[PDB]
């Protein structure tokens, strides 16, 4: 550790650092270079960030220690170790941000490998001034699958034993069900799979198209239900592309293509696997994202809705500013059900089907069963997104 310190104290501005171990090495690091000196430490979840910082200021008393996960503390110099989260930063517009950043000798990047779309902003937006950084990035049995619980060959015996099944998907979890069948969200308060968001995208619109999908649970995931006490290989690293795709959302007031920023600092930080067609084209869609002020309407609706992705508002925008309802979908046919979201003030999907540049699984699913097609793009800026789509692929 006393290495890692000194590796890491005599960093220079614009330098950045990978580390595989992850909290006591910030403390070697503002005892090493002074305590009243402002360290950052940025963590995912908020709750994993009180949690630090407790555990830490009870540890450490000798040590300044602060809490940044509510509302932006205007002209914060707190000596001491900072725990945030990375949404706090999140707040703040890209000067706000550059100013507050600057402020500290050292900026810890914790579990960067969960790639959420609050973590993915902020790495993209702070690599944009890291020549005035010194950041740190920081991170038995088989059973068989049977033929014609949960899928997974266990003996009997086993029943008589207090029983944890994860599964992938909320359906599967009833269906199956001491004994308890729950999600990954179970963790929070094996099957070796879980439920996830993907994206396709193409260059015939909707060029997005958002959707649940089982697929399997990282290393990391696979550890920690294990922790808790098929033959499914684990992958190696997580698809972060929806999670880039809504951190989007994070550079729309500063006119930033997020996606751009991620390319550039994975690029110079090496922190992620690419796959560069797919970050070509989010880049793409990223760029007409942005290429004019979003409607005030749009802006409004977006903070108001509980729509679960509001930036496919955004996109859409550049097409339609009427919302459409899709049937619901459940067991594979359409439905006379609706999925109302507030503040849409939208019209049901009839027969006319909307130019959508941002469509979700069961949209697309819906248009289909009805034996109905997505136009085509209507305007200038999405005629050439479609063009450089085509071009990219």
């Amino acid at each position: 550790l006393t290495e890692m310190v000194k590796k890491i104290t005599t960093m220079n501005r614009g330098e950045f650092r990978q580390i595989t171990l992850t909290t006591e090495l910030p403390r070697s690091v503002i005892e090493e270079i002074g305590r009243h000196k402002r360290v950052l430490v940025l963590i995912p979840l908020r709750a994993a960030a009180e949690s630090v910082y407790q555990y830490m200021r009870q540890k450490h008393p000798s040590i300044a220690f602060n809490l940044r996960i509510g509302e932006m503390k205007e002209g914060d110099m707190a000596t001491g170790i900072t725990y945030a989260s990375y949404g706090y930063f999140c707040q703040m517009s890209q000067p706000k941000l550059r100013a507050a950043m600057v402020e500290y000798s050292f900026i810890f990047l914790d579990e960067y490998h969960c790639a959420t779309p609050e973590q993915l902003a902020i790495m993209g937006k702070i690599h944009r001034f890291s020549e005035n950084l010194r950041v740190v990035a920081m991170t038995e049995f088989i059973a068989p699958e049977v033929m014609k619980i949960a899928g997974l060959k266990i003996p009997v015996e086993e029943m008589k034993n207090n029983m944890l099944v994860f599964v992938p998907t909320r359906n599967m979890a009833v269906e199956a069900a001491y004994v308890v069948v729950a999600t990954n969200a179970i963790e929070s308060g094996d099957t070796g799979l879980k439920c996830e968001k993907r994206i396709r995208l193409s260059p015939k619109m909707p060029f997005i198209v958002t959707g649940l999908k089982r697929m399997a649970v990282t290393i990391g995931e696979q550890a920690q239900r294990r922790g808790r006490v098929s033959q499914e290989t684990p992958v190696g690293s997580k698809d972060y592309h929806y999670d880039l795709l809504q951190a989007q959302r994070y550079g729309i007031e500063d006119g930033i293509n997020i996606t751009k920023s991620f390319r550039e600092m994975n690029y110079d930080w090496s922190l992620y696997e690419e796959d560069s067609l797919m970050i070509t084209q989010l880049e793409i869609l990223n760029n007409l994202l942005i290429s004019e002020e979003l409607p005030m309407a749009v802006k409004n609706i977006m903070a108001r809705t509980d729509h679960p992705e509001p930036i496919q508002l955004a996109y859409n925008s550049y097409e339609t500013q009427v919302p459409v309802l899709f049937p619901k979908i459940r067991n594979g046919e359409v439905t006379d059900t609706y999925d109302n979201y507030t503040f849409l003030n939208a019209r049901k999907l009839g027969d006319d089907v909307p130019p959508y540049v941002y469509a979700t699984e069961d949209e697309d699913l819906a248009v289909e069963l009805l034996g109905l097609d997505w136009p085509d793009p209507g305007n200038q800026g999405t005629v050439e997104a479609g063009r450089a789509l085509k071009q990219v692929v």
